DNA sequence: ATGAGACGCTGGCGATTAGCTAATCGCCAGCGTCTCATCTTTATGCGCC
């Protein structure tokens, strides 16, 4: 209780500092894990890659 | 050369039967973050028609 680690749950609220660094890796491994038996998404791998990567500039603004 | 005209317990109960806002108060209110830039504006500090 005093170190807040008791019973905690895994969608809690200390989630905002983790990073999309380690979701990328994970799917990165997902994937290369994958695209041996699939050819779909070993074609498509760095689209998907794209997906989670993109990010909109401040600068863009709205895409309208 | 005769055969119509003249019409009731209700009111005062109960007792069904049916139906409706209003006055008082309490509760309780979606919120969390960051980045990025962007401009202002203020406090103080310096100049004479």
């Amino acid at each position: 209780l005093n170190r807040e680690d008791l019973l905690r749950k895994q969608r809690t609220f200390d989630n905002g500092s983790i990073p999309h660094q380690i979701h990328l890796g994970e799917l990165h491994a997902i994937l290369r894990r994958q695209e041996d038996f699939y050819p779909f998404l070993k074609d498509n791998r760095e689209k998907i890659e794209k997906i989670l990567t993109f990010r909109i500039p401040y600068y863009v603004g709205p895409l309208a």
